């Protein structure tokens, strides 16, 4: 019923695990460390340990080995909805299991009273100009959360190492919880005048960051539902989770450590895909019509990707097949929002490009991923500034990077201190 | 000619043909051994990012662009009737590679003191958090103002060429380290001088107007921090600050957001406290055993402490056969500013007691103290006693290193870091095959 105490019984078997991996296979390889992996951002190189998600090369993301799929089918819902909870997704990257009906409830209550946030954190974002980046709002409002670091003063006072996961799991709670009333309170002063809404306690995770970002419909809470639920975790290797993870190696509590984070989802090559595709379909509705044939947005096609330009969402993907979390977006929108024209369009180039790119043989995966579909559906309800996009992405990987900061600190990993070398150094080894 | 970026225009077409050279003959070239130890020891043993700006010398310490610290203090610039080396032609070496005249060092001096301007929203928002907010939060929340003003974000926006990234990230670095002081010292004032703030002196050389705006105008200080700045400008991009802000610099975010991050790691008690650990333990050591303590009561109280179990603050650390060099010009310092200075003698005298006891232990690697073990006390001399604000100082110096290798990112075009994750599933299949 309680989470910590389902973490506590889960954690020594794990660090049983990780003591036999060091005993037994310490000096097994995995690979070999090149000059094209050190000055190439480390590509191809396994580096670091994250165990809350793994792609499967087949099914796709894995959130504790179950797909997208799976979480759909056995992830309880809200009562009078139909998309998978946040919230026992939360449940799953921290423990492994699926959690009941029960357990969920409890928990979008526990995160519900964990939502307090102090009014310095609101002068904080208030006293940066209206001109600051919303991802830059949303970070330093997360720096004034981390003054009620709980972490931090354990540390100071000299905690056992052994209950080191024990403030960090507090940290982490407290820090999902009051993301989205951060986040949301940036989106009401950048776009509502400053017309702040206040957290609903009674709501679930999904529905409340909705209800304060100004959309009460049932309808926006299941797409804020299954948003926040698909974007949660996704590797250890994206720059906003080894970020996390690297200042989180230092001893930093779990505040500092996504502050650093959401610095690096702010980058460009990474926070970005969502705003790219919706910004485009927006330009393509306005330069071929809205009820463009197949044939002819096939011509279309075809001509942008001759001309040296690229589709935005696809040509990105590491997957045989199609990313799981763009089909259950698709699903979403073939049920609730089948006549939008943007949405039309997304349709229509998920049937008429994969073929484009494939007779072009220039891209290996001609498949889209999970940012070519999440622009529509936003737009559509409402939420159409695209340059806050980053925001709800952070908000949603919050879930997976807490949930593996906090298996840090019961696994005990190390300080991350990989070697420098220079390209005197690298041409002195040749 | 005193035009630094025409200076790193004129170097760059050079460096981008050494990794393009690189990749071709040497590409495929194999350094090291991937093992499960180092996937589940934070990359230990694993060379895996390039840092240009500096290298560790296993005989001569951290080597600024080939230069050691002693090499250093030979040849870098000094202030006016000063000896130590002004962190502007340090700045000058990291960026280049080459030595600067002092006309040189003077041109930066200036072209820093004219970007040094900050709005006041910055200050707005430090002071809308908490004065108990630890320094190091109202520090990095303060860059995060700064951030507003970043020339690379709307740069990129308005879709400059790939080939010059690295022309607003010069600009944003020196605008960035230039400012960063200011917000330092306002942090400083606030914190500790109830919030009077000293303005910024145009006139002044760097190191000279972050002690000025401390609230030190003593020339004793500026000479302390001048060296304080350089020798800790940068250190290797392994560790935890400059591995951050690299990282979240190849995303392609703006030098602002990567040292933010950056700051936020060096916060972690693992990285940036080792200056604050030795000061406070020596002090409990003064008081302890009284002012005036032998070289053969230290003996008899090092040897007791270290055989409880306990550990000597900022010796044992080392990973050179020798004493860190950054350790030594510390004590050349003190030896010459402040010889009576009874919290000094206990690290002199420690530094002749405690490596001979450690040897004879045989639990130690390398018995030398690091940088870390004689900077406390030679700030704590001259009134800069708050030990917790010491790593808002290692955050401004290291900013010099950090920002010059971001500039390079850049400059080289290198690309988004993406390290491949496991799972221990993954690991315990892989090892039953
Ligand atoms: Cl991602
Ligand atoms: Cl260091």
């Amino acid at each position: 019923l309680d989470l910590k105490s389902q973490l506590q019984e889960l954690i020594p078997e794990q660090q049983d695990r990780l003591k036999k991996l060091k005993s037994e296979h310490g000096k097994v390889q995995l690979g070999n460390i090149t000059v094209d992996m050190v000055i190439g951002g480390m590509r191809g190189m396994t580096g670091l340990l994250w165990e809350t998600s793994l792609l499967d090369p087949e099914e796709g993301i894995r959130f504790r080995g179950l797909s997208i799929p799976e979480c759909q089918k056995v992830l309880p819902t809200a009562q009078s909805g139909a998309e998978p909870l946040p919230e026992g997704l939360l449940w799953l990257l921290l423990t492994g299991k699926v959690p009941s009906k029960e357990q969920v409830e409890a928990l979008s209550k526990d995160l519900a009273n964990r939502a307090a946030v102090p009014d310095y954190v609101y002068n904080a974002i208030d006293a940066l100009p209206s001109t600051a980046h919303p991802m830059t709002q949303f970070a330093s409002g997360v720096m004034a959360l981390q003054v009620q670091s709980e972490f931090q003063k354990a540390y100071e006072n000299g905690i056992h190492k052994s209950k080191f996961w024990e403030p960090t799991y507090e940290d982490c709670l407290n820090l999902i919880a009051r993301v989205p009333v951060v986040a949301a309170y940036v989106y009401r002063r950048m776009y509502k005048n400053g017309d702040s809404i206040p957290s609903d306690k009674s709501l679930d995770y999904g529905a409340n960051f909705s209800h304060m970002l100004g959309f009460d419909d049932e309808k926006v809470k299941e797409l804020m539902r299954l948003y926040i639920t698909i974007h949660s975790d996704h590797e250890g290797g994206n720059v906003s989770a080894h970020t996390g993870h690297l200042v989180g190696s230092a001893l930093s509590d779990p505040y500092l450590s996504f502050a650093a984070a959401l610095n690096g989802l702010a980058g460009p090559l990474h926070g970005l895909a969502n705003q790219e595709v919706l910004l485009w379909i927006k330009s393509v509705v306005e330069e071929c019509g809205e009820d463009i044939s197949k044939e002819q947005l096939k011509e279309y096609v075809w001509k942008t990707l001759n001309s040296g330009k690229v589709i935005p969402g696809y040509g990105h993907g590491v997957l045989r097949n199609t990313d799981p979390r763009y089909v259950c977006q698709r699903e979403f929108a073939l049920k609730h929002l089948p006549d939008d024209p943007l949405f039309q369009l997304v349709s229509k180039l998920y049937e008429v490009v994969p073929p484009v790119l494939t007779e072009l043989g220039k891209v290996k995966n001609p498949w889209p991923n999970v940012d070519a579909h999440s622009g529509v559906l936003l737009n559509h309800y409402g939420l159409t500034e695209a340059r806050y996009y980053t925001v709800l992405f952070g908000v949603s990987r919050s879930l997976g990077i807490c949930s593996q900061l906090i298996w840090d600190r019961a696994l005990g990993l190390a300080l991350e201190r990989p070697k420098s070398v220079t390209m005197d150094w690298l041409e002195a080894h040749c």
